[PDB]
């Protein structure tokens, strides 16, 4: 009855989540993503990855809305580190969600701002509020707080600093900030979370790539135990 | 029968085009666009403007396809020239888009290209021939080539620069490389028209703010004969 998207934006976000709800699924093609539909605690779960950055997450987020009605979307993946008390696993839940990469300052809009919209898109206070009781009955840290999305990956101390000092961002990534404002469009809850790969510096390609698949399980174990309790 | 979508990215650009069709519309609200439903020379129109850069003009290329069922997109409206040739009011269709700030260097990845996707994004060659053929005809100079999209207004002569050596780009915009990725993947054709505003350097926003109007009408004149044709 009740239906809830599931996406990541890699393959490897993506598969844990897949082994473990351990549950079989349908794979539906549409608009260049494999949606994976299955039934889980009698709900249905529409499972996909976007494939990397802004577009491509829009898109996907729109055809989960659109083509499969769903009425919630998760998002669950690995992202970067602009703060010293975000460590390379922890978790943390999306409060408001930036485009860190827009910039109509020659017109003097704030860096972050187009026209007809906003600078900040928040998610549902509802989900973030299940996420953190769910973190302190587990005994596992989750920080909430401002997530800076853009089409690059950011590598460099300069730009971290931008992040923080623009926008107050603690954690990095390239989608996040398309899901939720997609999902804020059409009045779909929606709660992004993600759990550390890297500092976002100059070594962060180096972490990313030997983080990737254990922070997504981290994430993706933890997005289960929020779907277990909805 | 046949389903046209026509998109513009900012009210000015798609004021004109109603008013030059000057039909009725139904207006139709859906994912925070408003779209302008018609019927012209037997066929219908689907109008709308996305709003300013990637990501809502993923949104709303998606929406007019899944939703309103479109059988091609257009688009129309105003860029920026990265070459001497495209002056001020100028139309030009693009052949290939491309998405000029996705940077995964940290990867070795070529700048423009995300995995699983591809750098240039091609647009309908049917189309484009159309519009050939008819800028012929009405003895009107229309230039061919690669339009670069990101989401930053760009006004300075560093960055045309990069765009010209890094994509041989030879105008820029905020919207293009969207819509038609969106279109590519769902199978839609897609044509891209732009009318010159400006020059991308330190002059931009006041050239744009002095030409936006005259040269979103040149685009959706110009658009209007392409239908007529259809
Ligand atoms: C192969 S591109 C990186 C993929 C991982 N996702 C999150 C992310 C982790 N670290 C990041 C960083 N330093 N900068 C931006 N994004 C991230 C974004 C994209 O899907
Ligand atoms: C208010 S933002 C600019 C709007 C006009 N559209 C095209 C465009 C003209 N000149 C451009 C330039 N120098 N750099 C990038 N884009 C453009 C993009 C956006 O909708």
């Amino acid at each position: 009855v009740q239906k809830i998207g599931i996406l990541g934006a890699m393959r490897e976000e993506i598969t844990p989540i897949l082994e473990l709800f351990g549950v079989d699924f349908e794979e539906i093609p549409l608009g260049g993503n494999v949606f994976h539909k299955g039934v889980y605690h009698n709900k249905e779960i529409i499972v996909a990855y976007s494939k990397i950055g802004k577009v491509h997450s829009t898109l996907t987020t729109t055809s989960m809305i659109l083509a499969f009605g769903v009425q919630k979307v998760l998002f669950s993946g690995v992202a970067g580190s602009l703060v010293k008390d975000l460590k390379i696993n922890d978790l943390l839940v999306a409060t408001q969600l930036v485009q860190h990469d827009v910039d109509l300052s020659a017109f003097d809009h704030p860096l972050g701002f187009i026209p007809e919209s906003a600078i900040f898109i928040e998610t549902s206070g509802s989900l973030n509020a299940l996420a953190k009781k769910i973190a302190n009955e587990q005994h596992i840290a989750l920080k909430e707080g401002v997530i800076a999305s853009g089409d690059q990956f950011v590598h460099s101390k300069e730009r971290k600093e931008f992040l923080v000092s623009e926008f107050k961002a603690s954690a990095v990534e390239m989608e996040g900030a398309s899901v939720a404002f997609v999902c804020q469009k059409f009045g779909v809850p929606c709660c992004v979370l993600r759990s550390i790969s890297d500092n976002a510096d100059e070594k962060a390609g180096m972490s990313f790539d030997e983080f990737l698949e254990k922070s997504a399980h981290t994430s993706a174990k933890f997005l289960k135990s929020m779907v277990d309790e909805l």
